């Protein structure tokens, strides 16, 4: 039910130009999930609703994840692709969250997916309105690697940008190389020389297209999967900050404990202590003692949750780049076949 | 005091490590100067390991 | 190593060379001399 | 995992290379031959001038 939540994000009611206009998607939840009311609902959410929503998920789940959002226009234009990315980004975000029972439980989200009126009015409606060193170590080890990996992923991202730019001329080149060959084939009046010139016009126009097409096959596949990760790596950094907070609050609980115990010792070494204050300070001590224990306890299990997540995440990353590598493979082989056919055409001339 | 030295060593190591990585992924540091910082990151670990122990 | 880099990189010996440094009895010896 | 990831290093490059390769393979061939004609053409341009 929780992962068995079925989501189509479709219907790109892409509100026409404003230079910032916001696509509204059907969100059809067909859901056998019993974390979603409707076995089908469609809502028609707009970008803004989701981003917020995404944030809401962020908000209701205290460290408890919130993967990347609907796609950013922070590099996006409003492109079908971009909006698709958004659509996808959601799909993904949603997908996962649904196969995480908790994020899927956000009530706003139930209402959101299962009612069209946007996140907002839903959101009113809902609130009725080892060593200490060894533990620090894994956290720091972790931070640091994925910090390094992040700077790499930022360099790899901009590598992709280059690769798309470096498909251009190339393109402009083979587009004017075709015209060059073509041009003289219309002005030369010798059929059997004009014709071959013409055949070579064909090869270059054909190469231009095939090259340009492959940027959308293989390079864009990698540029999407790299973009996905930087958000998600981004997100466990937000999670990490919740855990350090969890750490901050514990340590405050502990400092509070020591203050109250130190006061008790002082009352004690006056040598006559009223029994009133001995019970009151001690009681508060005991409440502090729980606060410390509970605080340690949740914080411990946040790191444990982070471990379980880290090994999943790590395996995931490999699978994507293999499918990534598969998209490259299909384009490369297709390119060479297409080229044999180009070759054949000018044998027959 | 020993508790004080040991966390001191640990905050100093985390810093040293951090300087190292940022210098590295500046991507404009020769392997000579990297080696000077790296060695010092490893001496800080010994300062943590001896102080904790 | 300079030579590896030298032969296996064109930028000349020089920048390679920065990059690499990360930047017996008395009678018997005297007789051999 | 290191190995494959690295293996993917080799590849990309190997491929890269092949890609890289091709100007030199082909493009260059052409650039030369293109040039050549142009050389004649220049010269016959002269040829003409002589004729004038």
């Amino acid at each position: 039910a929780r992962p068995t939540f079925h989501i189509t994000v479709g219907d790109p009611h892409k509100v026409g130009d404003l230079a910032t206009s916001h696509i509204v998607y059907s969100v059809r939840t067909k859901t056998t999930s019993k974390a979603y009311k409707q076995p089908e609902f469609e809502v028609k959410r707009r970008y803004r609703d989701f981003l917020w929503l995404y944030n809401t998920l962020h908000s209701n789940n205290p460290g408890v994840v919130v993967p990347p959002p609907p796609e950013k226009q922070a590099v996006g234009r409003f492109e079908s692709n971009f909006v698709e990315s958004r659509r996808a980004a959601l799909e993904k975000m949603l997908n996962k969250i649904a196969a995480h029972p908790t994020l899927q439980l956000d009530a706003d989200l139930k209402l959101f997916l299962e009612s069209e009126s946007f996140n907002i009015d839903v959101k009113h409606k809902e609130r009725k309105e080892n060593k200490f060193v060894e533990q620090d170590d894994w956290f720091h080890d972790r931070r640091v690697y994925l910090d390094a990996l992040e700077n790499q992923l930022k360099a790899l991202l901009k590598a992709m940008d280059n690769m798309v730019a470096q498909r251009k001329a190339m393109a402009e080149a083979a587009a004017d190389f075709s015209a060059s060959l073509h041009a003289l084939s219309t002005v030369e009046l010798s059929p059997t020389l004009s014709g071959p010139l013409d055949a070579l016009s064909e090869l270059q126009l054909a190469i231009r297209d095939v090259y340009e097409r492959q940027a959308q096959q293989d390079v864009l596949t990698f540029g999407i999967i790299i973009e996905e990760y930087i958000r998600l790596i981004g997100s466990v950094k937000q999670a990490f900050s919740q855990r350090q907070k969890a750490f901050h609050s514990w340590h405050s609980a502990e400092s509070e404990l020591m203050k109250k115990k130190a006061a008790q010792d002082k009352l004690l070494r006056q040598g006559k202590t009223q029994q009133d204050r001995l019970n009151q300070v001690n009681a508060e001590v005991i409440d502090a003692e729980r606060k410390v224990h509970q605080a340690r306890l949740l914080f411990e299990d946040m790191g444990r949750l982070l471990r379980s997540e880290l090994d999943r995440f790590e395996r995931e990353k490999v699978e994507d780049f293999k499918s990534g590598v598969e998209t490259f493979l299909e384009s490369a082989v297709e390119a060479q076949k297409e080229l044999i056919e180009k070759w054949e055409t000018f044998l027959m001339q």
